[PDB]
């Protein structure tokens, strides 16, 4: 409620550029177009997002809680998902980019993601977004700008 702009941007959030090193994810990363989501307040320790990606070969919505959101600051955790994203920079304003961070048995990962408050991106939004990817010595082919061509969306059920 302190932030207003929580309320402003949660709704729709969309992903259009993310940052990566592992093959697997990178090299499908590629392929897709842009996605969507909507995230909502549980509780500062605790938030309900949802997921949406359309994939021509299958599209795929869903939704996730985030739960024992406060360890470094404001960081998302769900034991169950073993996958937890913390507030990299954001503003809504035209873009705001996050740490994403996934660990299975045996194996960590990390990603950067950039999202934009409108279909459209902003020169800036991928410039900020590639200094920051620059910072962690990343090549073009590690970050892929993903269009806003749309086969599948959700709704605000
Ligand atoms: O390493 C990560 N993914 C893997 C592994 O995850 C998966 O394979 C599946 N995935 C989840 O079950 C998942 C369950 C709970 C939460 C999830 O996000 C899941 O994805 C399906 O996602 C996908 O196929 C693709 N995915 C998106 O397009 C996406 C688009 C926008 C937003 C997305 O989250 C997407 O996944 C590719 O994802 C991957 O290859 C990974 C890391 C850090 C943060 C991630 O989100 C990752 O997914
Ligand atoms: C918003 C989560 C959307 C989840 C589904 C889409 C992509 C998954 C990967 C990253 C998205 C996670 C968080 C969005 C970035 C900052 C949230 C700030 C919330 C606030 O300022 O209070
Ligand atoms: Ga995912």
């Amino acid at each position: 409620m302190t932030v207003p702009d929580r309320s402003e941007i949660a709704g729709k959030w969309y992903v259009v550029a993310l940052a990566s090193n592992t093959e697997f994810f990178l090299r499908e990363k590629d392929k897709m177009k842009m996605a969507m989501a909507r995230i909502s307040f549980l509780g500062e320790d605790e938030l309900k997002v949802s997921y949406a990606v359309p994939k021509p070969n299958g599209c795929r919505k869903w939704e996730t809680t985030f739960k024992k959101t406060s360890d470094d600051g404001e960081v998302y955790y769900s034991e169950e998902a073993k996958k937890k994203v913390e507030v990299l920079d954001t503003d809504y304003k035209s873009y705001a980019v996050i740490y994403a961070t996934r660990v299975k048995d045996g194996r960590t990962l990390h990603m950067m993601r950039l999202y934009s408050r409108s279909p459209e991106v902003s020169p800036a939004a991928t410039a900020i977004f590639r200094k920051l990817a620059g910072e962690r010595n990343y090549t073009d082919e590690m970050v892929a700008m993903l269009p806003r061509q749309e086969e599948c969306t959700v709704d605000e059920v």
